[PDB]
């Protein structure tokens, strides 16, 4: 039925920065849903909106986005008398009444928070689980478990370390069902750990924003041999596949490519996309590689396309996709690549997250839902990932909770399925053949 | 009313490793409690049952734990009829089931995964917040929210330096509300963060179990130092005090203690307790340290006594107590402390919980309520801490959400009470004058 109170508030990412949290109440109670950390700049991706109040948080807090939702946002969507359960009626309500492009003079922090307690409420109001209510809200019936990309292994802006590339991920892809693929990759972070404390010492030991690892390593080629050992080590060699985020917008400098970048600028290192494709065709053939993320800048559509073509991996659009429908729509017919990172905080809205990600999905890509670094322990992209039938969710090591509550929920949702639940396994990138 | 269903789960804790998770089912609704990380021997602390199983998660798994509460407990206490509310027949029933004195049948993991999970249902019979219902259950009227205890800084066991002492903590006593403490805290955080990678570099900035951070130091006065700096660049010197967990038993030896251990074994630097408890008062008299936890070995009670006896800071016990009753009437006895560290899973129950904090308050001590060092997404703890109207509690850095989700569960109670809510301020040792 109506919304009968709205009321957000301020709390602390994963970081121990400001981000909204929403209530919203119907008559069915309470709903609650926090926002994960985004950027409040940049021309494609939705804005998320900060005080810049540098005495307040270093500036990063969200008091004007609260405010936003509280005394304006709220009193419109109560006069609506649309249900909850009317998501795109809701959603695009809340676009007009913002009127900007980028979602700038609400913020996207702020529109998403109230658009994700809004699906929470209909999902209750439809007597359905959240996943099951989102399912149904993208056309979808036959649900499926996700293989979990877990990122072990950091570098790039990431870490302190003279790694360019940002993180290694692990899928096992080989499990017997989603909590067998948190036993796989749980032992293997575990022996990773180890790996790394006797190969680097005691102090390599400790994670970054998502729970991976970061040892002082110059070399991608180490990292995926790290990753490669431990794997090994933990005896899932052929269960347990290796996924890349390059992140490469980071280290483009004079038209090359930097995978020395924390070094004082020198030409003598720098290369060509070209040249940058052999080493990844070096690393596609010596490990099991099958994903990359970012291999080019965001704007150097040529080495996209022709990598596309040239190899049979999964290729997957973040920097130069930003969850934009419009930018997307290019790299298809430029065929850059063949999956698309879902961050749903990059578009701001639960209705503009699924129709791009069913646009993608018509035009046979993969998709793979996303967290952000600065992450909270709300759980909705679980529930996400298992409506879309989306095959393929990268939310972190399994270390930190702002992880694991994601992959603990995911386990929940299989549980609950029970006879009816499938896994990706090695059909993640098109799992609607199972 | 009558219980209609329990059924417990396992899930992956803050490090990855596997812990209870416990759904209980009344008429009400569905309520969801799972358990930090324990131990797994000990001889005086509730032991948590652990499967052995080197192959599964390299013995860590909970499936027994979680069978004898699907199995065992779950089928009493439905057949009891015993209402929700009422916590302490409950809990004493399934104390007689397990039948041993420290828990170690069923394990201290199985038993209060149910425990807190039918104190949330019995809130909710109550038609009553948790944090009230916890007060009702302890017979306390007038709520208190607590100074947070941030550990910031670490060394010790968990820990890659060289710092013989494990945990550096910052208390804003003189924030105005929790919700500015919450903001003193991140900002002194994040202040020594750049404080840390400008003196040790950009790989020394990534943190521990607990959110803190490890830089490669060898001397305590240095960490203290450090800590002093960041809350002097924050500029916050008169509202921020520092707390310390030293963990004496770690480096305790045959009747010294060795502050250069982790390191190459040699009696000769070997120091006494006396001259611990002196180097303790040099810091007390340099530094604004007005906490220490476990300044002396577990068994070293003569030491305890006499460091209390002339000192006027809070000295906490933590390894000296392990929540155990008796162990609390000997440390009260002795006056070996006066301040109690409450871990509810080293005692196993809510009922056994509140009573532990009672006998402290009636002595005349603090408490400070404890999280683990795996944690979960889980918030009882929040609750707990005002509802027994402590006054002080240590939930973790600013960082990674197992840590967060208690402090953004303190922001939501202290905006809940209004006008009601109080903040501990410098009265954390003893709020009940308030
Ligand atoms: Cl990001
Ligand atoms: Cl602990
Ligand atoms: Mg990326
Ligand atoms: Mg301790």
């Amino acid at each position: 039925m109506s919304i009968e109170k709205i009321w957000a508030r301020e709390i602390l990412d994963s970081r121990g920065n400001p981000t909204v949290e929403v209530d919203l109440y119907t008559a069915k109670g309470l709903f609650r849903a926090a926002v994960p950390s985004g950027a409040s700049t940049g021309i494609y991706e939705a804005l998320e909106l900060r005080d810049g109040d540098k005495q307040r948080y270093l500036g990063k807090g969200v008091l004007k986005a609260v405010d936003h939702i509280n005394s304006t946002i709220a009193p419109a969507l109560i006069s609506s008398g649309l249900s909850v359960v009317e998501q795109e009626k809701l959603d695009n309500l809340m676009l007009e009444l913002d009127g900007t492009e980028n979602k700038s003079k609400f913020g996207a922090n702020a529109i998403l928070g109230v658009s994700l307690a809004v699906c929470k409420a209909g999902a209750a109001e439809r007597e359905l689980p959240l996943y099951r209510h989102i399912a149904q809200l993208a056309g979808n019936s036959d649900l499926i478990l996700p293989v979990p990309a877990f990122n072990v292994i950091n570098g790039g802006s990431h870490a302190g370390n003279k790694l360019a590339m940002q993180e290694f991920m692990i899928l096992p892809v080989g499990a017997e069902s989603f909590r067998d693929a948190m036993r796989l990759g749980a032992e293997v972070y575990h022996t990773l750990k180890g790996v790394i404390k006797d190969k680097y010492g005691k102090d390599a030991t400790n994670v970054g924003d998502e729970g991976g690892f970061a040892p002082n390593i110059l070399e991608n080629s180490e990292a995926l041999e790290l990753v490669k050992e431990a794997i090994d080590k933990a005896g899932y060699t052929e269960k347990i596949v290796i996924g890349m985020d390059v992140a490469a917008s980071e280290f483009y400098r004079d038209g090359k490519y930097d995978l020395d970048f924390k070094s004082p600028t020198d030409p003598s290192r720098y290369i060509t996309g070209d040249q940058l494709g052999a080493l990844y065709q070096d690393f596609v053939r010596d490990y099991p590689v099958v994903s990359i993320e970012d291999p080019f800048d965001q704007d150097d559509w040529a080495a996209w396309s022709k990598f596309t073509a040239n190899v049979g991996i999964q290729i997957v659009g973040d920097d130069l996709t930003v969850t934009n429908p419009k930018r997307i729509e290019r790299a298809v017919e430029e065929k850059a690549c063949n999956c698309l990172l879902l961050k749903v905080n990059q578009i701001g809205s639960v209705t503009e997250a699924i129709q791009a990600c069913k646009l993608a999905q018509e035009n046979g890509w993969g998709v793979m839902v996303s967290h952000r670094s600065g992450e909270t322990e709300d759980t909705f992209i679980a529930d996400l990932v298992v409506g879309l039938c989306t095959g393929q969710i990268k939310t972190g090591a399994p270390c930190r909770s702002e992880r694991l509550a994601k992959y603990n929920q995911l386990m929940r949702i299989e549980e609950e399925l029970g006879d009816e639940a499938r896994f990706a396994g090695h059909n993640f990138r098109n799992p609607s053949v199972l």
